[PDB]
């Protein structure tokens, strides 16, 4: 149908916008602490601690399969990155601190992304 195509164009355009959001968020992680999944070879107990691991590469795979239907789903995944880190790692670590800085800086980007998603529809 033509309606299915129109819906698919909206999804493609959301995907375009979330790709730009993802790039901007990942620039706020210049140490690349959150770039890749936590290694289960190097942290073998990780899944005993963290039930839903997340990282920027995993988000990018979902994004490119157009697997985020709305901004809420994308934000859920970004929040997992931060929240998992702040539980696994103690307050006095470079990892925890990187997450705090990513959260604070990403808030600005996400605030305007929400306005853009509503605005453009």
């Amino acid at each position: 149908s033509m309606e299915q195509v129109a819906m698919e164009l909206r999804l493609t355009e959301l995907t375009r916008l979330l790709r730009s959001v993802l790039d901007q968020l990942q620039d706020k992680d210049p140490a690349r602490i959150f770039a890749q999944p936590v290694s289960l070879k190097e942290v073998p107990d990780y899944l005993d601690h963290i039930k839903h691991p997340m990282d920027f590469a995993t988000m990018r795979k979902r994004l490119e399969a157009q697997g985020y239907k709305n901004l809420h789903e994308f934000e859920e995944d970004f929040d997992l990155i931060i929240d998992n880190c702040m539980k696994y790692n103690a307050r006095d670590t470079v990892f925890y601190r990187a997450a705090v800085r990513l959260r604070d800086q990403g808030g600005v980007v996400l605030r305007q992304a929400r306005r853009e998603v509503d605005s453009i529809g």
